[PDB]
């Protein structure tokens, strides 16, 4: 009745650092067909994206030169990203302890995923996996600003850490660079990468009036549950990677203690005080 995950599958006769969880990007282990599950799902977005991604993730795409047509090299891909903000990608097997994750953010190291969906799960994977991590987060690392608030994020962990407010920092992630909305004079765009490599979200969640829409505030967000299982129900807005840098600046300290005997919203709430738009 129970099976290896695929984490473990993909892993096997591999290893990685006890502390750090980073490999060496194993390229020998892509297949043809990696690399054409790559293209596909690369192509599919390239299709999807314009007028609904921010101008600045197709702009990453492109100036970091990731590969339409294979899964790209780190080691290429560093050379650029290095260049422009100070990142850098290093591999991971897949998920890994929030602590660990933290003081890669905290020290500019983006840890990615190194393998891939298989083609039969090409519409969904649960997941991450390269395509998400590297296809979806990778690209607005070459703006200053967004960079910023993922180190700035990262150095929070400690102190997250320390007080028992790990989860709440999770929502703030989850909530922005995995499922944040920008809005644009043009319109809102999509900045979370959980929907920009998605085959299906990214139409939904600019294009139905089903979810709900909300201004982004600090609090409201730290206090909000999530779901990794389906489309989100509430997408939080952000008026620029500026407005976010510095929402987030001040001191958490007394934010997680307000918040920890609360009762967070659910997935789908709309609160009292919510800019709704
Ligand atoms: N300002 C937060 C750190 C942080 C910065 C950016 C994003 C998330 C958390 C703190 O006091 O710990
Ligand atoms: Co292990
Ligand atoms: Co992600």
């Amino acid at each position: 009745f129970v099976v290896p995950d695929i984490t473990t599958r993909k892993n096997v006769g591999l290893s990685h650092d006890a502390n750090d969880f980073t490999l060496p990007q194993p390229l020998d282990r892509y297949s043809a067909e990696d690399h054409a599950t790559w293209a596909t799902l690369y192509q599919r977005q390239c299709k999807l994206l314009p007028g609904r991604a921010c101008d600045e993730f197709l702009e990453g795409l492109e100036r970091l030169e990731v590969d339409a047509d294979r899964v790209p090299d780190f080691n290429k891909l560093n050379e650029k990203l290095m260049a422009a903000t100070g990142w850098k990608i290093v591999a991971v097997p897949g998920l890994i302890p929030d602590d660990v994750f933290f003081e890669h953010l905290a020290n500019r190291r983006f840890p990615v995923t190194w393998w891939l969906r298989e083609p039969h799960q090409l519409d969904y994977l649960q997941e991450p996996d390269v395509f998400h991590d590297l296809f979806g987060h990778v690209p607005l690392l070459i703006n200053p600003v967004f960079a910023d608030y993922l180190e700035a994020y990262g150095k929070g962990g400690v102190k997250a850490k320390a007080l028992g407010a790990l989860p709440m920092l999770a929502r703030l992630y989850w909530y922005t660079v995995e499922f944040g909305l920008i809005n644009t004079p043009a319109g809102m765009r999509i900045y979370g990468a959980g929907i920009l490599s998605s085959k299906s979200e990214s139409i939904y969640c600019l294009d139905s009036a089903s979810p709900n829409r909300v201004g982004f505030d600090l609090m409201r967000i730290m206090n909000t549950r999530y779901r990794i299982d389906t489309f989100q129900k509430t997408y939080f807005v952000i008026d620029s990677f500026k407005q976010l840098f510095d929402a987030t600046a001040p001191d958490f300290a007394p934010l997680y203690l307000q918040l920890a005997d609360a009762q967070p919203w659910g997935a789908g709430d709309i609160a009292p005080d919510d800019l709704v738009l």
